């Protein structure tokens, strides 16, 4: 399948060297991709496309949709119930939103919790090469995205906007991040099962 080879290529090509030296997500240059499953949840898809149409109408007939990664210990709940701002990451740089990355390795830092938590449930290892991890590769409606470089604790999108884009800056972010404040603005399209690989 070419659709899944495209997803594997985005997963592999967006890995970056992290400033924390692998503390949160583990030490690796690449992944062993085990499975890529397309999520087909009609009710969530309709909730997503309904909101996408509304955002497009409010953003010069443009949804500003992007495919982005999301890491969480709650990926199974997300696939069944959808993203939910009532469970937003309050401690985030941009406040109470749902965070996405264009770099798979940034999302990998969140798979076992904030700052990687205590790592895998079996070995309590943030750099476990044994346990299988899951990431989501999502359709995200950004609409009119508010560009921000420094911490700005929001409860909702800035007035007239549909999302926040965190841009890299000297004093701030190493890599971009994208924040929505309404769960219906993302669809968990692909579930990726993988392992991080021990460097060569
Ligand atoms: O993929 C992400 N998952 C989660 S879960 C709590 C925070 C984040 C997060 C933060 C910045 C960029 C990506 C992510
Ligand atoms: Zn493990």
């Amino acid at each position: 399948d070419k659709e899944f080879q495209s997803v594997e290529e985005e997963m592999q090509s967006t890995v970056r060297e992290h400033r924390d030296g692998g503390h949160a997500g583990g030490i690796f240059n690449r992944y062993n991709i085990l499975k890529i499953q397309k999520v087909c949840n009609k009710k969530l898809w309709e909730r997503y496309t309904h909101r996408r149409k509304e955002v497009s109408e409010e953003n010069h007939n443009h949804a500003n949709e992007r495919m982005l990664f999301h890491g969480s210990p709650f990926v199974n709940a997300i696939i069944h119930k959808g993203f939910d701002e009532r469970h937003a990451y309050i401690g985030g740089m941009f406040g109470a939103g749902i965070y996405f990355a264009e770099n798979s390795s940034k999302s990998n830092q969140y798979v076992y919790g904030i700052g990687g938590g205590t790592g895998c449930p079996v070995h309590k290892d943030r750099s476990c090469y044994i346990c299988h991890r899951q990431l989501l590769f999502c359709r995200v409606t950004l609409g009119k995205s508010f560009l921000q470089f420094s911490a700005m604790k929001m409860a909702h999108s800035p007035p007239g906007h549909h999302s926040v884009t965190g841009r890299p800056s000297v004093n701030g972010l190493a890599l971009a991040e994208y924040v929505i404040y309404r769960g219906e603005q993302a669809y968990p399209e692909y579930l990726i099962t993988y392992q991080i690989m021990r460097p060569e």
